[PDB]
C-alpha cells in the first residue's frame, strides 16, 4: 500500500493514483513575489466557538482529531470561499528534523510541519460526496515552527502515547482547535488536491502566512509515532510530507499586500 518510504513513497503514488501527475496536484511551493495580492478576497472567517472534538485516531499515515460535523458547529468562510465549509478533522505532516516537514514551502522554505484543518462544503451534503466535486474542501494549512511551546497543541501531544501504532484511537472531546491558531489571518490561496491518496482536485488550500511556535518537545512527541501497527516491526512516523509538485496552470493569490 502507499506510504512514504522508499517503495511506497511520493514517486510511486502515480501507479495506483494516476491523478498523481494531474493539473492541480498540492502541496505547491509559493513563490511570494509571484503571488498577486487581490484585493477581491475576503477576510477568513474562522467560526470555532462551538467546534466538538470527539476522537483521535492514529491511522498509520498521521493521527486525525475528529469532530461533529453533523450540524454547523465549526465551520470555515468568506476568504476566496463561496458558501460554509463544516470542520471535519484536522491533522498534521512532520520531519524526521527540524529543518523539513511542511507540504507547501515558502520561497523553497520548508518549516517544521504544517497543520491542516480540513473542512467540507456544506452544500454537497456529506465529506464523501464533497471529495468528488472541484469546490468541496477548503483546507486552511498553518506552517509550525520550533521555538516557543503552543500552550493549545499540549493536549493532543500528551494523548499521542496512548495512539502509538496504525488503527489506535482515543477519545478526545472539548478540544478547542482556536489554540492552534496563529494571531494574523493574512493567506496565500490556490486550488489543488489532497496531499494523500486518493490525491482527488477538490481542495480550496488556505496557506496562512503568519507560523505558529511549537517547542522542540512538542514535535519529538510527534516524532515518536509509529507508522505500524502494534507488534509489527517499530517504524516512526516522520516524513510524512508529499514534495511540492508543479503549478502548472495555477494562480496563487495574496490576501495581505
Ligand atoms: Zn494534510
Amino acid at each position: 500500500h502507499w506510504g512514504y518510504g522508499k517503495h511506497n513513497g511520493p514517486e510511486h503514488w502515480h501507479k495506483d493514483f494516476p491523478i498523481a501527475k494531474g493539473e492541480r496536484q498540492s502541496p505547491v511551493d509559493i513563490d511570494t513575489h509571484t503571488a498577486k495580492y487581490d484585493p477581491s478576497l475576503k477576510p477568513l472567517s474562522v467560526s470555532y466557538d462551538q467546534a466538538t472534538s470527539l476522537r483521535i485516531l492514529n491511522n498509520g499515515h498521521a493521527f486525525n482529531v475528529e469532530f461533529d460535523d453533523s450540524q454547523d458547529k465549526a465551520v470555515l468562510k468568506g476568504g476566496p470561499l463561496d458558501g460554509t465549509y463544516r470542520l471535519i478533522q484536522f491533522h498534521f505532516h512532520w520531519g524526521s528534523l527540524d529543518g523539513q516537514g511542511s507540504e507547501h514551502t515558502v520561497d523553497k522554505k520548508k518549516y517544521a510541519a504544517e497543520l491542516h484543518l480540513v473542512h467540507w462544503n456544506t452544500k454537497y451534503g456529506d465529506f464523501g460526496k464533497a471529495v468528488q466535486q472541484p469546490d468541496g474542501l477548503a483546507v486552511l494549512g498553518i506552517f509550525l515552527k520550533v521555538g516557543s511551546a503552543k500552550p493549545g497543541l499540549q493536549k493532543v501531544v500528551d494523548v499521542l502515547d496512548s495512539i502509538k501504532t496504525k488503527g489506535k484511537s482515543a477519545d478526545f472531546t472539548n478540544f478547542d482547535p482556536r489554540g492552534l491558531l496563529p494571531e494574523s489571518l493574512d493567506y496565500w490561496t490556490y486550488p489543488g488536491s489532497l496531499t494523500t491518496p486518493p490525491l482527488l482536485e477538490c481542495v480550496t488550500w488556505i496557506v496562512l502566512k503568519e507560523p505558529i511556535s511549537v517547542s522542540s518537545e512538542q514535535v519529538l512527541k510527534f516524532r515518536k509515532l509509529n507508522f505500524n501497527g502494534e507488534g509489527e516491526p517499530e517504524e516512526l512516523m516522520v516524513d510524512n510530507w508529499r514534495p511540492a509538485q508543479p503549478l502548472k496552470n495555477r494562480q496563487i493569490k495574496a490576501s495581505f499586500k
